């Protein structure tokens, strides 16, 4: 019932975020390429791990990977730099691969069948990533009535998520690359001095300014 929160690494984006990602939603980072997304994917998965005092949860990941992104040596650096055993961190993510869209759908069935045997145990799951959420569905549908089958077929999968998000007390954590139904949007645009700038769209219950982080050894941080 009472909804969890999981630090990012960085203090400015956890504020506009009001403390963190939060259980029991959807959060979707969207932003054009290279801007962030998958290294705040992978900070996350390591934050999560770390007990509530240090901003996480205790909590196990489970991630759908679209675009063979996922790097576990990533991983390793960003736990052994926050002061985590890289191995152990790396055993409590679970890492699927999406050959398409509708791989993709199953894969968010079988995440169920995990998360429902890990719930009542030490190491729960707490984060659910898709990255991405959309690469494979703007790839299937294309041309015309393509628009709203695609839109249907998403509808129907962010349904699914919102209903493991909210059923098991869960931080659902998606990508969508730019140029449906989140809970929370949180745009992100690399800046300046390598700094990344994140801003929240059409989100009246949390701060209206702009975080500004780094990617660093320890993922993301101010
Ligand atoms: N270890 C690191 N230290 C600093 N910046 C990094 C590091 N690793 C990756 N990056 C930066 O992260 C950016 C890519 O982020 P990425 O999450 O893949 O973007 P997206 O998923 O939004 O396309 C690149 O600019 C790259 O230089
Ligand atoms: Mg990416
Ligand atoms: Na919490």
């Amino acid at each position: 019932a009472t909804i969890g929160r999981i630090s990012t690494g960085s203090k400015s984006l956890d504020k506009l975020l009001g403390g963190g990602i939060e259980t029991q939603a959807i959060t979707e980072v969207f932003g054009e390429f290279g801007s962030g997304k998958t290294q705040l994917a992978h900070t996350l998965a390591v934050m999560v791990q770390l007990p509530p005092e240090e901003g996480g949860l205790n909590g196990s990941v489970i991630w759908i990977d679209t675009e063979n992104t996922f790097r576990p040596e990533r991983i390793r650096e960003i736990a052994q730099n926050r002061g985590l055993d890289p191995d152990e961190v790396l055993k409590h993510i679970y890492v699927a691969r999406a050959f398409n869209s509708n791989h993709q759908m199953l894969l968010v069935q079988q995440a169920e069948d995990k998360i429902k045997e890990l719930l009542n145990t030490d190491r729960p799951v707490k984060l659910l990533i898709v990255d991405s959420l959309t690469s494979h569905f703007r790839s299937e549908y294309i041309g015309r009535g393509a628009l709203a089958e695609r839109q249907q077929k998403l509808a129907k999968h962010l349904a699914d998520l919102h209903r493991l998000a909210n059923l098991y007390d869960i931080a659902v954590f998606v990508t969508n690359q730019v140029q449906h139904s989140a809970t929370l949007r949180v745009y992100l645009r690399k800046g300046k001095g390598g700094k990344r700038i994140a801003r929240l769209i059409d989100a009246p219950h949390l701060p209206e300014g702009e975080a500004v982080f780094s990617i660093t050894e320890k993922g993301i941080e101010d």
